[PDB]
DNA sequence: GTGAAGGTTCTCTTCAGTATTAATAAGGCCACTGTTAAAACGTACTATATAGACATCTCCACAAAAG
């Protein structure tokens, strides 16, 4: 408590979580579909980005709601939550999948 | 006429002619070329409208080292 140059900022816990999520590369393909571990997903703006690779963040405890990111101006930007179609109801862990 | 047959003159004609307005024409066979529509007909430099043998990237699944 005495040896801190300044008291740390109270981190927004969703931001911590978002940067704790592991991530993979896939390309949005035809119809705004993207494959990830046999599941398929889509979200509210995906199809406009069909044809290029996007960065998407996943939590192995619940893969059903992916967060997907574009790279533009060589900067990361969030697109939308890509939901596993028909599974937007209860959680699925990666290990059984 | 009492009826029939027959006698007689009548002129001059140097005057009249010559001009437009004109209708599409009124020729028919023969043969022989040479245009004049206009019909029939070989084939070219094109403008597209496909149909489908291929090449490609992507997503998902297996052996080697460290705690």
């Amino acid at each position: 408590e005495a040896g801190l140059p300044t008291v740390p900022v109270p981190i927004p816990e969703r931001d911590l979580d978002i940067c704790l999520m592991k991530q993979s590369r896939r390309t949005v393909q035809r119809g705004g579909c993207l494959q990830f571990q046999n599941l398929m997903y889509r979200g509210e703006y995906l199809a406009g980005y069909a044809g290029e690779t996007v960065n998407l963040r996943f939590d192995p405890r619940d893969i059903t709601t992916i967060l997907v990111y574009r790279q533009e101006n060589n900067q990361e930007v969030f697109l939308t939550r890509a939901h596993a179609q028909g599974l937007e109801t209860e959680q699925l862990a990666l290990d059984e999948a």
